[PDB]
């Protein structure tokens, strides 16, 4: 099977990732769990940890002392940890999935650099249902054409303090560049009074904000005749959980390489 | 049976009460269908017009010459036609449906002053599935209080100049006057860049503009663990012609006085 | 402000009432924490047992010692745990909300038996959002008529056993009562191959068995020009947990009885 | 421009068909309407039959009259009356595009045959919308493979005799051969009491029956975390006629065969 550690374990994603390599069925399993060095659950069960039955690993403190026992290293910590990683995994000739964010840009530089020497999955979104539809919309936005209205509808909870969300605006540009049009110059992001008659071209954004919404992205495309909607609801975090999995899987056998989850989807 | 007459027969509106008048199942019957005198259409049958077959009832120009031949008046159609309309009716003792739009304080005072010798409904919007929902809207926002936040999501076609919709924006009322808020300091119809965490006062307007969807409206309350979605969907403007209609059959039998769908629909 | 006592405490219910306790303000407090006498969480905090903050409520094992330093208990445990539950209450005289499930007939008797000597909130679904929702169907019912068909739609994750779910029948029975049908009678829950065209009637059930989806479900009032659609969609358990404090509170100064959510929510 | 010809020209297709040409903004112009010689009609504006302003196009009773007035013939009529056509536009050299549907497997070679002379596009569903939504299905099927639980919802009016649609069962067939399933044996069409635990193979189909609801599809495709849903709505027959007027663009310039909307799309 394919040998998985996890890096950030005891963490959100680093739990729902313990839980989602559990959820492969012996495609894959987890041998190898780390946290931070002086966290006081460090020697507690990974798997009880996350609300597992015990897995049989021990959380760890320290990737050197481990850094044999994995095929693949899934990471979701912080850039700053993410370096130390990489510089262990290219030494170990490893595989890595890295979904931490916020990196600088010269950190980023590293990532590619590293991928000379091993392969790496790297994605801002994990989740695959979300990167699928990223393709769809293009595909829709290419055949519908200039004939239909796009507009943007998409709900989160009431403490989410930006609008439209990272999703929509990524969806909004898919769209756009498939149409050659510039999203800046032709999105609306809300409409007041009188507002007259929509323009073609216009990429509307109506944003919901309200209760506990995790997050529900619809992109509609309309004409006469017919509307067709492309929609990602989300309902926790274990979708990126699982696309980063996926990914983990994915890369055996690969050349050396920095791939994001286009290229595990297949959809490139 | 009930006597219907329509004047504005040959317009957008009349048509569809044409339409709905004969699909009664014989409760009632079209006697009667009267446009401009001016009209070129003059003559012809009723149902014909209508794409119906013939009804055996043409289109006259002059409602004094069948005004001793229905029970009630079904009226869409400007408010100086209506306003002539009254009179006659008014004369003639005979009961209205009145659908028209668009009259002055001053002129509703003139229907009420009708209103004293005949029966009269008289209303914005006929849509009996609209009339409920303000009314679902009242109760619901009293039950769950101050504990929710309140969004509402209208879609409509490409060609509508006006934003957030008249009904949107009365459902907006409905809520505000329910938990003693004043709408115009609580509402907010877009959200761009970064808004903040959403007050709960907040009464939230997301309006979408495409295609040719003739009216979508959604009211959701959302708190932590549930949402709770009252809508209605338009498929075409039969709907107001329908309640129009339910509106001339309700008023046999009814004292003189001025009233509206809630009283038709018993919602009051 | 209230004290509220939850036995059950370290359960899945009794974790989220000691949440929605502390989410209401000084409304109300928790003043105590009970769960089985046995239990090795024992003398733990309530509100660090239940993933918040140190609340300052140790768990303890046993009601009678804690008896008096509280206004009212809610308890969502086993009907051999309530019922013990509900002679120490009648004793010391103090309200209860009680959401656990399964009491036989004879036990049921008991409740209503205290509720001589004690106000009790009884709910087999302590849900707000779909005790709303069972009196707007009530009043959408009504109002509507013969005029529409009615279709129940509903949404629930890969491992539920029973279908259409528990509430989706509820809905059903409250529409069939308020039109004078009987849902057995009428109710059909799937369709394939020749069906025919739709009699009035009918009742429709269509159920999505899917993913994760912790229930979703859309009364559609469907007929010609509109429709209307009464929505719930529950995220999490949290919405029990909400209502149960919310009867808590409501049975401040009430009357000795047995009531139910519509009683809190003045819905009947 | 390019010059069409519309046969069954005074039908519910042919209408739609006559306004959707009209609309192509000067790209086509209707040149030719043909209804059965047997007609009524026979003489009257084709506009105004269509219940648009007067076009200047008489409705013809013979194809034979009109043979040498347009490039290509847009056919929504019936087989034997299409078979009959065929030859015509066969001999005169015309291209076609043939909406028709219920012919036997022998006439579609009879099609294929006279399709070795003229171009023509055949299919089963003109909606571009819905052959969109065809390829996106399967895309989607591919990428997500046995991961989700994939639900097919539809909505179609009170009259409609078969469940599900034809569309839906395409849709279920579409993501069936994806996944290397039959369909027969992995389709449910309905869920009633213990139905136990859903399997991951099975193609579920939740049917419903409503009002006057043109069509609306949905395939759900839902796991851990996440649910996509692709969306058709047709709010007309519009959808059809549309979709038939652009292949009749399309098929300008190519060269003799038999196309379909895949190819009109490039969706192959
Ligand atoms: N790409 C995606 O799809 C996606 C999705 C969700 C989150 N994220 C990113 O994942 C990262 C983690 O998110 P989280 O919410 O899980 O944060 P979190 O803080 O809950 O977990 C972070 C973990 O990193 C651990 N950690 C810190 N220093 C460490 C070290 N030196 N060695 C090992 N472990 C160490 C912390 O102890 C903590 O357990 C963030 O960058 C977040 O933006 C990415
Ligand atoms: N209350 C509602 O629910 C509701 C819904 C839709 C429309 N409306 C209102 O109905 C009215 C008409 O709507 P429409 O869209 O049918 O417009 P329309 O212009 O298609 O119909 C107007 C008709 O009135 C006829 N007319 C004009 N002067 C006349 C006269 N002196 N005597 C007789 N007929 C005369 C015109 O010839 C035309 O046929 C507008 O005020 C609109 O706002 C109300
Ligand atoms: N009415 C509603 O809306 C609603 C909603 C959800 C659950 N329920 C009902 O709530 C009950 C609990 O559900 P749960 O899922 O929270 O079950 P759970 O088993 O997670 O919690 C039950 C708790 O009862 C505790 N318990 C057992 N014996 C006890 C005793 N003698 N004294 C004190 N505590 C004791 C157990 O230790 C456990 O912590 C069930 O009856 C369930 O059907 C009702
Ligand atoms: N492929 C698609 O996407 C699609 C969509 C809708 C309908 N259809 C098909 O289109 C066909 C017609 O649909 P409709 O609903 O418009 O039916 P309809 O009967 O309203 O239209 C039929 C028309 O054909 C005319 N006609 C009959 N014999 C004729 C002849 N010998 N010469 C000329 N005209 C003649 C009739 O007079 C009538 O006007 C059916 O086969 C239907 O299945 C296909
Ligand atoms: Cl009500
Ligand atoms: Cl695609």
């Amino acid at each position: 099977m394919r040998r998985i550690a996890v890096v950030g374990a005891a963490g959100r994603m680093g739990k729902n990732l313990i839980e989602a390599v559990q959820q492969t069925g012996g495609a894959a399993g987890l041998t190898a769990a780390v946290d931070r060095p002086d966290s006081t659950l460090v020697g507690a069960d990974a798997g009880e940890l996350a609300g597992l039955g015990r897995i049989g690993v021990p959380l760890s403190g320290d990737l050197g002392k481990v850094c044999e026992e994995f095929d693949v290293l899934i990471d979701f910590t912080h850039p700053s940890v993410t370096l130390k990683n990489i510089e262990q995994c290219r030494k170990a000739r490893r595989a890595m999935v890295i979904g931490t964010t916020g990196f600088s840009a010269d950190e980023k530089l590293l990532l590619a650099e590293a991928a000379k020497d091993i392969p790496i999955v790297f994605a801002a979104n994990f989740s695959v249902g979300v990167n699928l539809c990223l393709k769809l919309l293009d595909t829709a936005a290419r055949v519908l054409g200039d004939e239909v209205d796009i507009e943007i509808i998409e709900a989160h909870h009431r403490h989410k303090v930006d609008a439209p969300s990272g999703t929509a605006l990524r969806m909004g540009e898919v769209v756009a560049q498939a149409l050659g049009r510039d999203l800046q110059e032709v999105a609306v992001y809300g409409r007041e009074g009188q507002t007259g008659a929509r323009a073609r071209e216009t990429i509307g954004f109506a944003t919901v904000r309200a209760g506990d919404v995790v997050g529900d992205h619809t992109v509609l495309f309309a004409a006469e005749g017919e509307r067709v909607e492309i929609t990602h609801k989300a309902s926790s975090r274990m979708t990126f959980a699982r696309g980063a999995v996926r990914a983990a899987l994915w890369l055996e056998g690969k050349e050396n390489g920095l791939y994001d989850m286009q290229d595990v989807l297949g959809l490139r």
